[PDB]
């Protein structure tokens, strides 16, 4: 049997509700009147009513914005009933697809990050890892794309910059020479995750370094 | 059996190329690979190639954008065939609407109308008609609704406002006294018919009156 693989809707969408999504008829309507309905989760089942079919016409549409992240593809069945009460059609599978939207912000896994690192470690050595999620589409967009950044460091002794983060991975590493537990034994960094590469939503964490023999 | 009634699409639509509408598929491709493809004016048939659709996902697109006061209405069929190759469902009919943009400027049934009216009408009196089409969707949107107006008179004696019209009919009238045939036999007005009830796209013509005794 054919099916509709998808009709695709992008969460959150905004202005008038109901939307028409796709009208569908029996072709045998030509020999009775026709009268349609549709079951499934968003349908008669939890969430009910999100999506609704008009009885006469077969215009199916929806009712209320959608959230990827909360429900990403609903399942329903169209059924095509006589005016004597007989169904005229097998049911036909029709499934909605819902599209993303940028509307997480990244998350750090955690809130405070710790490493530490030897004072005489030379420029480069990597150090610690900080790490965030991004529940956006990380598949078939750039939503859940983030970019790491250092924001700011205490003290910023002897230098300001210290420290540097891999933009992708998240590593932090020593930038330069000076290093010396008993001058200054702990930094405090504030990272930040941005997706859309960096361009986009934010959020921020520490990374509290030790600095040991 | 199931018919696809209407997919929407707007004419004139701007963007990228090509655009998804909806995606088909057969559930019979748990059995074997099947291919899909679509017949009928618009896909295999003239305009050719305005729809596509994808051979393995089974999406369906539209390819440029759509005009309806060319073609309102597209009738597809999809295809599916296995690839040992046997048809694995009977084709299902796929219709594509085109719903309408404000495009069409109204234009006037007659680039001069020419009437006339005795002298001593009294104000009031209906003189003549003007009359003006709309190519636009006059059905479901304000896209073809005309509003008639007087832009000017010549010669503006002996008085501006010799005349109105009726906004929706374009019946023009004397709306003044003081038509005189041996003063001023002749006058011209530039009509305007715009559409969006008036506050749309626009046009002009002349309506010559003679004035008799
Ligand atoms: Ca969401
Ligand atoms: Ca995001
Ligand atoms: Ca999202
Ligand atoms: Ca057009
Ligand atoms: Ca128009
Ligand atoms: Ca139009």
């Amino acid at each position: 049997d054919w099916v509709i693989a998808a009709i695709s809707c992008p969460e959150n969408e905004k202005g008038e509700f109901p939307k028409n999504l796709v009208q569908i008829k029996s072709n045998r309507d030509k020999e009775t009147k026709v009268f349609y309905s549709i079951t499934g989760q968003g349908a008669d089942k939890p969430p009910v009513g999100v999506f609704i079919i008009e009885r006469e016409t077969g215009w199916l549409k929806v009712t209320q914005p959608l959230d990827r992240e909360a429900i990403a593809k609903y399942i329903l069945y169209s059924h095509a009933v006589s005016s004597n009460g007989e169904a005229v059609e097998d049911p036909m599978e029709i499934v909605i697809t819902v599209t993303d939207q940028n509307d997480n912000r990244p998350e750090f896994t955690q809130e405070v990050f710790e490493g530490s690192v030897a004072e005489g470690a030379v420029p480069g050595t990597s150090v610690m890892k900080v790490s965030a999620t991004d529940a956006d589409d990380d598949v078939n967009t750039y939503n859940a794309a983030i970019a790491y950044t250092i924001v700011s460091q205490d003290p910023e002794l002897p230098h300001k910059n210290m420290f540097t983060v891999n933009r992708d991975t998240g590593v932090i590493s020593v930038l330069t020479s000076g290093l010396d537990r008993e001058s200054y034994p702990t930094y405090t960094l504030v990272v930040q995750a941005a997706d859309l590469q960096g361009e986009g939503l934010s959020t921020t964490a520490k990374a509290v370094i030790t600095v040991k023999d």
